[PDB]
Formats: C-alpha cells, sequence, structure tokens
C-alpha cells in the first residue's frame, strides 16, 4: 500500500500571535453588541510587558478598548510576569481611529482578493484529519488547563501532527499516525516524566482515535526541553499570523486575508466563510469526497469576478457542473453573504470563539458557516 | 474546450502590510551587513503618522533603527502627509529587544513548522501565470513611477489577474487573461481618462503577453474610483500579512509562515526556499511539469519530521521515487540550508528585494533558491 505524509500544526490560546487574534475579535465582538453596523479593523501587537491595539473602527458603540484587552489577556491566564504578561499591570497602547458613521444586493466588495473553502469527507466534520487533530489537541491543553486535570500547565503552546495518508482515487484516507509534537507551556511544580505522562494519558489518548495510533507512532514531548515563560515575553505577536491553522492546515489553498479584528462585511472573512460552506455542502450531499472552491472581487464590485470548483477527481458529476450548481444555490454578492450567514447578531464572544483553534470544522451554532446547504442535482 | 478560471492578486510596495515587510527585512539586512550571525525576529507595524519595530535581535551589530525605517519609507516615496505618510516627519517606535550573543549538521531547528514549495512549467521561472502577471503588474507600477514614465503615480496600490486554464492530464495550461484588475493611488494632475489611458498602454500591454489579450477581457482600472491618499493614513500594516503574495498567489500550498524580518536559520524562511528549490528542480529537470512539496521540523530536532512529493499526476516516474531523489539530493536539516544557499552573505540589500513582488520567480543572482539542482533519474 502507497502512503504519504502530511503534517499540519496549531498553536494555543497563549501563544503570542493567537492572543492577538482573540484580541482583535473581542473589540470586533464588543462593537457588534453595541452597533451590529459596525465597519472594524482592529490590529493587534504584543511584546514584553506591553499590548497595543490599533486600525479603523467606524462605530456608534462606546467601547472600553482597555478593559477587553486586559479582559481577554486575564481570562486566557496571563496574571503574572512569570506566566509571560500581567493583564493588570501591562502597558495598554489605545492607538485606534474610531468615528462615527443600502439595498444588500447593491453593495460592493469592501476589496479586491480571493478565498478558498475547502472539505474533505476523512472527518465527520468534513475537514482533514491532519488539522483537527493539531488542533483538538491544542483545545485539549487548553481544557485540561483550566479544568484543573494538569493544573501545572501554562497558556502558551504548539501541537504538530504527521499523519500517514493513502490516495484512494483522489480521497484522502488516513492510514496511521506517524508523529505527535507538544511543546507546551508549564510551571515549576512537574517534572519531565510527569509531563510526558499527562500528555500523553490526558491530552493525546482522549483526542486520536486509537485505530491510528500504533507502537511506531512517534511521540516529541517537550523536544527542546522546560518552557516555563511564554506568550508575549521577550517574543511579539500580531493579528492574522496563523492563517493557515485558522483553515485548513495547509490542505486546500488559502488567498491571504487573515480574519480576525474584520467586521464581517469585509470579503477576507465573508468570503472565506461562504465557500467553506460551499464546499462543506458539495461533499456533504455526496456530490464529492473533496472540494476545492475559490472565489474572487473588485473593490466596489458586488458580483465576484471568478469562482473556482475542483473535486480532484472525485466527483460524481463532473466540476463544471458542480461550479454551475454552486453558483446557482450561494450567493457570493458581500451584502447578502452577511445576512445569510446572521454574522452581526453578536452574542456570546461570537467572533471571539473563532479565534483559537480554528474557524472551520467546529459544531457550535454560531459557526453559521458550517451548517450544509441541500443542493439539486437529481 | 473545458476551462476554469483562478485569480491571483499583488498588492505594491507602498501597501501598509508590505512596506511593514520591506522595513522589517531592511532590519535584517543592516544587521547580516555587520554580523551575519545575527539573530533577527524583527516585527514592523505602521498607523496614521506612525511606525513601530519590535521583535528580538542578538547581533554583534550596532543599528541606527530610526534611520533605516525612515530611509526605507522615504525610498518608497513616503515624502509627505499627502501621499499617506511623510519619512520625515513621522513617529518611529523602536521597540526591539536587542542583545550580544557548531557542527552545522547537528543544529536543531529553532521551531516546529511546516512549509511548502512549489513549480509548474506554465511560465519560464517555472511559476504559476496568474501569480507572475498580477506581481509583474505591480513591480512595472512602481517601475514607471520611479523612472519618471507615469510620474502621476503615487506608491500605494494593488492587482489582480483573473486567467483561464486548461488542465492538460495534471499540467496546467493558461489559455487567456479573463480579468486584469489595478486599483492603483495617484496625484491630483491625472484624470479619470489619462490614469485608464496610461494604465493600458505603459504598464498592462508591455507586461501581459499579447497571446492571452483578447477584445473579451475585462479590465477594472480604479473602479471604486480616485484614490490619492495610501499607505498607513487612516489604514494599518503589519509584518507577515501578504504571505500568499509572497509565494504562490493561492497555488501550491502555504504552511503558515511569513518570511520577512526573520534571519535565515529560521526554518520558516530557509525551510520554504529550500522546497521551493526541490519543486523547481523537479520540474526543470523534466521529472514532472507541476511539483508540491512539503517540510516539517520539531524545535531542537536538525531532521525534518516529514517530507512529500505530489506532482499532480504530471510525474513520469512514481512520485514516491521522486521523493528518494529529492531526500537523496537536498539537505533540509537547518544548519545546512543557510549554507548551502549562502544565506547570510549580506549584500546590497539581499532580503529587502524579496520583500516586495515575491520571493519565487525572480532571476536575480541572489536569490540562491531559483537555481536548478540537477538531479539523477532515468527517463523511461
Ligand atoms: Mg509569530
Ligand atoms: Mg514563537
Ligand atoms: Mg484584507
Ligand atoms: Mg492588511
Ligand atoms: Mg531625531
Ligand atoms: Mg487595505
Ligand atoms: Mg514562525
Amino acid at each position: 500500500m502507497e502512503t504519504f505524509l502530511f503534517t499540519s500544526e496549531s498553536v494555543n490560546e497563549g501563544h503570542p500571535d493567537k492572543l492577538c487574534d482573540q484580541i482583535s475579535d473581542a473589540v470586533l465582538d464588543a462593537c457588534l453588541e453595541q452597533d451590529p453596523d459596525s465597519k472594524v479593523a482592529c490590529e493587534t501587537c504584543t511584546k514584553t510587558n506591553m499590548v497595543m491595539v490599533f486600525g479603523e473602527i467606524t462605530t456608534k458603540a462606546t467601547i472600553d478598548y482597555e478593559k477587553i484587552v486586559r479582559d481577554t489577556c486575564r481570562s486566557i491566564g496571563f496574571i503574572s510576569d512569570d506566566v509571560g504578561l500581567d493583564a493588570d499591570k501591562c502597558k495598554v497602547l489605545v492607538n485606534i481611529e474610531q468615528q462615527s458613521p443600502k439595498r444588500p444586493e447593491d453593495i460592493g466588495a469592501g476589496d479586491q482578493g480571493h478565498m478558498f473553502g475547502y472539505a474533505t469527507d476523512e472527518t465527520p466534520e468534513l475537514m482533514p484529519l491532519s488539522h483537527v487533530l493539531a488542533t483538538k489537541i491544542g483545545a485539549r491543553l487548553t481544557e485540561v488547563r483550566k479544568n484543573g486535570t494538569c493544573r501545572w500547565l501554562r497558556p502558551d503552546g504548539k501541537t504538530q501532527v504527521t499523519v500517514e495518508y493513502y490516495n484512494d482515487n483522489g480521497a484522502m484516507v488516513p492510514v496511521r499516525v506517524h508523529t505527535v509534537l507538544i511543546s507546551t507551556q508549564h510551571d515549576e511544580t512537574v517534572t519531565n516524566d510527569e509531563i510526558a505522562r499527562d500528555l500523553k494519558e490526558h491530552v493525546i489518548k482522549p483526542i486520536i482515535p486509537e485505530k491510528y495510533l500504533d507502537d511506531k507512532t512517534i511521540f516529541h514531548l517537550n523536544p527542546s526541553g522546560r518552557f516555563v515563560i511564554g506568550g508575549p515575553h521577550g517574543d511579539a505577536g500580531l493579528t492574522g499570523r496563523k492563517i493557515i491553522i485558522d483553515t485548513y492546515g495547509g490542505w486546500g489553498a488559502h488567498g491571504g486575508g487573515a480574519f480576525s479584528g474584520k467586521d464581517p462585511t469585509k470579503v477576507d472573512r465573508s468570503g472565506a466563510y461562504i465557500v467553506r460552506q460551499a464546499a462543506k455542502s458539495v461533499v456533504a450531499n455526496g456530490m464529492a469526497r473533496r472540494a476545492l472552491v475559490q472565489v474572487s472581487y473588485a473593490i466596489g464590485v458586488p458580483e465576484p469576478l471568478s469562482v473556482f470548483v475542483d473535486t480532484y477527481g472525485t466527483g460524481l458529476i463532473p466540476d463544471k457542473e458542480i461550479l454551475k450548481i454552486v453558483k446557482e444555490t450561494f450567493d457570493f454578492r458581500p451584502g447578502m453573504m452577511t445576512i445569510n450567514l446572521d454574522l452581526k447578531r453578536g452574542g456570546n464572544g461570537r467572533f471571539q470563539k473563532t479565534a483559537a483553534y480554528g474557524h472551520f470544522g467546529r459544531d457550535d451554532p454560531d459557526f453559521t458557516w458550517e451548517v450544509v446547504k441541500p443542493l439539486k442535482w437529481d
């Protein structure tokens, strides 16, 4: 049986770049709660003992940007210089430019660009397994830190999973997990042997189906040694520096645009969310085992400049026919996408939830782009 | 004939995110010029009337960080608040943490991660045409501004090209350019009709091969109207926010790591450069018409955790044998990659050149990863 190795990674919610994504989206959520039509382009940067928020917001809302920053940092676990950032003591520089302020079908794209959606039948959430496992291991690290299962953990860390795959006529069939890597922040209370045991038994084994683990699977557990201080300390983070972790883990494709800190009318976000929904609908409707969808835009133009569907030779009908069905079923105009995906509703940290552990493959009803649409094809 | 549409974009050197890439790499170049063993992780951000450099540098060099910032901005054309940033008025916040400081094959990776390289026979530089045309239009906008051909241009702008492709048994065959988009910054001296004429005659016609243009090609030229102020004014830029423009324009794959501001020991950069060299060599040796290569690392480990080669069904020998030849020929260990691609050599703004209009498909001798390696194989 011929196989190949495909690797995906993840970073934890305390990684300094991911921290920035979460602060950016916390600012967006706070704006939408008061003013659902807010225009938000909120960028965040961090380094030793400092967080800066900047960019442009048009809103009727009154926002305590500093409190949102400190609350986000505190809840992630950055409560002391020892952990790598003190939410209550660090410098917070608020450099946002805030100003005060419509047939949806005529709303032009706010920018050019292109966006890709991907789906695969290899997991029930129609996501690539290398990505799902790296991501779920990260989420589990956060979970066992916060629920007291592994209280020695600290917020920062990274995960990486190599999967051995078989190509079944274009469909990706995982065979086994080849290598698992975790590098996690921790306190001084735990030995290296305790870290290794707890990561294997509390984190890895609950997440990776046992059918994919065997006696040859390679485990690298804090390979480079102890990791006590993390987050922004002696480091730096920025919004929009984890875009492959945010999407498909190297699978599919990416058009370049980041998601966090962007109001949902922005095509980098809404456009990518709708093409996930499209690709996921193609595969869920049994029209293909795998699907890649591209859309692109011009600034000021409502209708996309181009759309592409490719099913990696797995479509039951030719890709030209799937593209027709996708164009008939999905509305790619920006004023329409935000309404169809209910993206301005602005409930319980709706976008902050997206800003760690992936924008796709999550079954939370706020992730409206994960809802499959029926497709007509006989 | 069955076709499909694929789109790539580019942004100009005055785009605020690209400005940050160029400043980051200008800092790296300054560090390597004095101290080739500098460790550099220089991040840059910008907003109205402000640039901030930050991150960590280990170096013996003495660097005037403020001067590098203002010189980089001024050279791009940020010379007035009317253009959208004045290099000789703006705030420059130097927030870098700078400190003072052996068998190469034993050097572990400085981080985890994965990286992809790609090549395609559809252009002479073995790059995707959609990406090449978007990028070269951008580079041509900068050239005609700076050489005085179109003096009405300003530094910011964006380009986007949709290409109509045929699939030839996995190989990508461009048929025609479907749609060309340019949104460019300009001064108050030029009418909309002069902008449209000049972009068509000075910028598009010189760059896009005539064989790909026809009477149905769609042109969008400043479709949203006038664009006089740009760069960071009422906007924001960050290093590492144009990583698809830096690489393959949606084609191939990306592992997530940005390039600019990183010294070339960092696998996000050297790893990506070596797999471009590997993918390019597989296509240039005639082993395949198209190639994708992944490598991945673990912190502290010299040998890659995984490698894969996929030729999209275009390989003339099985992909498993191309993988074996690639692994026999290329050394993916981080201490080796930097020496083999001569990446610490640090002369005339070697990395700042990479930081606008793409890291790949350029024939400058400093782009050592574009040099094809001979591969040993038997054509069946
Ligand atoms: Mg980073
Ligand atoms: Mg790091
Ligand atoms: Mg954008
Ligand atoms: Mg940007
Ligand atoms: Mg001075
Ligand atoms: Mg912009
Ligand atoms: Mg990195």
